């Protein structure tokens, strides 16, 4: 069911990054019905089994807020996976680039440098929630939802992926125990017993909300991985960000209920973020 692309149509431009399993390139692609920019993942490695499984999954996950997969290229080696190109890169760097120090960090020609406002922060939040509502419905558990696993494209379009580049670029966001876990986004049951569910993803979503309203700060930045593990298991909650309205904090607190069945459903979270976004559109 996977779509196939001819290797002659893929025109490599430059390596964007390197994951453990592959290399990512910025490329030019002809006929995706004509010089369209794409993100091509080239497989390093048996693994031909994993490549097929992933390609079939990516072929099935099609949504407005899920990074677009356009197909594979089995004609030769390396094996290629073609995805849409999102100009603004990962959402953590984007938030960091459009925060309190945006004027200092901006290039001469950059358009209206300055922090993103409430409406924008809410527009990003609502779109991430929408992509998570889709996954929940398909009984799909992300496991690594964080701003680094989100992409931004022109016109503040925000989409969810799961990147191997994110594990490299943001290696500090993972803890070894070899399985690298994103402990700072995980609820206690996941840290304690590796219990990943839609309810652990809604917890991660609350942590993602905190990242949006702190403009990219690391959850528990003041703490070491072991101090963060004990804070999370003890039941400590992330302090309200200064840029965070109280009602948005109530949403986070909904996502962080100690018991997984007590946590707010992603649909309710989405409906509320959309309601707030809608109430600030003209003001
Ligand atoms: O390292 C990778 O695996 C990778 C990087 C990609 C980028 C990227 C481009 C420019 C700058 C970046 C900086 C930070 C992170 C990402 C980028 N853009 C697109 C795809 C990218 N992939 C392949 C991929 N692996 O899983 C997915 C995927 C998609 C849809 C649903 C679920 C999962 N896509
Ligand atoms: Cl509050």
């Amino acid at each position: 069911c996977v779509h196939h692309i001819k290797r002659r149509d893929i025109v490599l431009k430059w390596e964007l990054g390197e994951g453990a399993f592959g290399k990512v390139f910025l490329a030019e692609c002809h006929n995706l019905l004509d010089k369209m920019l794409v993100a091509v993942k080239a497989l390093k490695e048996s693994a031909r089994q994993d490549f097929q499984r992933e390609a079939e999954l990516l072929t099935m996950l099609q949504h407005q807020h899920i990074v677009r997969f356009f197909g594979v290229c089995t004609e030769g080696r390396p094996l290629l996976m073609v995805f849409e190109y999102m100009r603004h890169g990962d959402l953590n760097r984007f938030l960091r680039s459009h925060g309190p120090d945006a004027k200092l960090l901006a290039g001469g020609e950059d358009v209206a440098p300055g922090p993103l406002g409430l409406g924008q922060l809410l527009a990003v939040a609502s779109q991430v929630a929408a992509g998570m509502v889709y996954l929940a419905g398909l009984h799909f558990v992300h496991r690594d939802l964080a701003t680094r696993n989100c992409l931004v494209g022109q016109g503040l379009v925000v989409k969810i992926g799961d990147f191997g580049m994110s594990r490299d670029i943001y290696s500090t966001d993972y803890y070894r125990v070899r399985t690298m876990l994103p402990i700072r986004w995980m609820p206690p049951e996941s840290i304690l017993y590796r219990k990943f569910t839609t309810e652990s993803d809604v917890w991660s979503f609350g942590v993602v909300l905190w990242e949006i309203f702190t403009y990219g700060k690391q959850p528990w930045y003041q703490l070491s991985n072991t101090e963060a593990i004990d804070c999370i298991t003890q039941g400590r909650e992330l302090e309200r960000p200064r840029a965070c309205p109280p009602e948005v904090y109530a949403i986070m607190r909904g996502c962080w209920q100690r018991e997984p069945q007590q946590r707010h459903s992603i649909k309710d979270v989405h409906a509320r973020l959309q309601a707030l976004a809608q109430a600030h559109h003209h003001h």
